[PDB]
């Protein structure tokens, strides 16, 4: 189980659907960072995507409903039952990709963070949920810089500790 998202200086992630900023080097690192993982995205973040599912990557979507028809893309309607298929399998976790709503089912149980933060700053109404980054310790952290001063930003992964 582990939170990948990306926000500004501020701590934005998305209004209105689509994003606030538009950086084509976070959709690369939130593809890589999925690479052969379980992504985790609410009803509203997989009806806002732009294109899906994804490309030799497992995409999980949540939603209240019972008749969810999505071939192709893994379909569940409780977080027990997807943390059981983490479980299960060897070489696919449990990562969550948003939106807001799936960072606070999971906020409790998490293992793995990935925040990008970017120097620009934009401004919305729905923002990443709070984390307890004193209960974690970021283990990794990468600092890349941009032909624009806002689309310049950093990523951080954080591990829990025991
Ligand atoms: N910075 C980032 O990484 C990301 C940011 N964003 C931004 O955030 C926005 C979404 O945030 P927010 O408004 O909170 O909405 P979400 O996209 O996070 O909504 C998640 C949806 O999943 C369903 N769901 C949630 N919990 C459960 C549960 N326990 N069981 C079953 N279904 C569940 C609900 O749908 P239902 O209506 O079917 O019950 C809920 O509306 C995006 O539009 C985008 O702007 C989006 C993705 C990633
Ligand atoms: C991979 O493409 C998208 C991905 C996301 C979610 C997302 C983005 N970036 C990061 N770092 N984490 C995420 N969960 C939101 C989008 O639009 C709101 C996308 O389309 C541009």
């Amino acid at each position: 189980t582990a939170f990948l998202w990306a926000q500004d200086r501020d701590g934005l992630i998305g209004k209105d659907g689509h994003l606030p900023w538009h950086l084509p080097d976070d959709l690369h690192y939130f593809r890589a960072q999925t690479v052969g993982k379980i992504m985790v995205v609410g009803r509203r973040t997989y009806e806002s995507f732009p294109k899906r599912p994804l490309p030799e990557r497992t995409n999980v979507v949540l939603t209240h409903q019972e008749d969810y028809q999505a071939q192709g893309a893994v379909v569940v309607h409780d977080v027990a039952a997807v943390f059981a298929y983490a479980k299960q399998h060897p070489d696919q976790e449990l990562v969550i990709a948003g939106g807001a709503q799936i960072f606070t089912a999971f906020k409790d149980d998490v293992d793995t963070l990935l925040v990008t933060r970017l120097a620009g700053s934009f401004e919305g109404d729905t923002k990443m949920i709070p984390l307890n980054w004193d209960d974690f310790t970021k283990v990794s952290s990468r600092t890349v810089e941009d032909t624009n001063p806002a689309l310049t930003h950093t990523y951080e992964v954080w591990q829990k500790k025991a």
